[PDB]
């Protein structure tokens, strides 16, 4: 019920870089009633050094379903860094004071993805 949200990944490995496409997210759940419907994604590897490993999309303004299409990049990404971590996808909703309301994650094992090899997701958030 909280929402779909659709990116890629591509690791360029030969330029240690890890690329994700933050793309749309479609029908985000409205919560607080003193909230806005202003969301942005976070990006966080973990585990991670905090400050490094988050990075932020742009804040939309009045929507449930924003379209972001924006690439984020991690440099200085390596094999080793592919192996131990987890990227956590969160969405969430600045408030009228820029604070925020979480909406839902995802999380996908950077294990798993093939060096070079564009991966292109539609998934369902969740609440841990």
């Amino acid at each position: 019920t909280l929402g779909a949200l659709e990116f890629s990944l591509l690791y360029d490995q030969d330029n240690s870089n890890l690329q994700c496409t933050i793309i749309r997210a479609k029908g985000l759940k409205p919560m607080d009633s003193n909230g806005l419907a202003d969301p942005y994604v976070k990006l966080h590897l973990l585990p991670g050094a905090s400050k490094s490993n988050k990075l932020r999309t742009k804040t939309l303004r009045n929507t449930r379903n924003p379209v972001w299409n924006e690439t984020l990049q991690y440099h200085g990404i390596t094999e080793e860094d592919m192996q131990r971590k987890t990227l956590r996808i969160s969405v969430c909703d600045e408030d009228k004071f820029g604070h925020n309301e979480f909406i839902g994650e995802t999380r996908f094992s950077l294990k798993k993805l093939k060096a070079n090899q564009r991966k292109n997701f539609n998934i369902c958030l969740e609440r841990v």
